[PDB]
């Protein structure tokens, strides 16, 4: 009626496996962007209907969150670290495409994509 569906997040027709570096992007990666004090608004899709955002999903064709990763990850949907590693990536840019430099969700995002980036250059070898 107002918010569309959900990111898929389970799909028997979707290719996946586990691998040491998914490993790393739930138990590292995920777990340490989880719990800073910025994540919240991070965790669950935009809710445009509350927020009253009728523009959000005009503007946000491919949203994306990490309470949807964190279900993507759980579940193993990924094939391979790059998969999951665009997600977060499209996470960030839609959050800056959607809102104003030096809003504070923004400075939030900042703070996390700082964070996600230091975590993914140790990104281990593939083993
Ligand atoms: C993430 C995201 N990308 O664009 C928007 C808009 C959001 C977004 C997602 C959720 C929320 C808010 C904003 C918003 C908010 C505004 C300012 C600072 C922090 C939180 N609030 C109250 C939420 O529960």
């Amino acid at each position: 009626s107002m918010n569309p569906p959900p990111p898929e997040t389970s799909n028997p027709n979707k290719p996946k496996r586990q691998t040491n570096q998914l490993q790393y992007l739930l138990r590292v990666v995920l777990k340490t962007l989880w719990k800073h004090q910025f994540a919240w608004p991070f965790q669950q899709p935009v809710d445009a209907v509350k927020l009253n955002l009728p523009d959000y999903y005009k503007i946000i064709k491919t949203p994306m969150d990490m309470g949807t990763i964190k279900k993507r990850l759980e579940n193993n949907y990924y094939w391979n670290a790059q998969e999951c590693i665009q997600d977060f990536n499209t996470m960030f840019t839609n959050c800056y495409i959607y809102n104003k430099p030096g809003d504070d969700i923004v400075l939030m995002a900042e703070a996390l994509e700082k964070l996600f980036l230091q975590k993914i250059n140790e990104l281990p070898t593939e083993e």
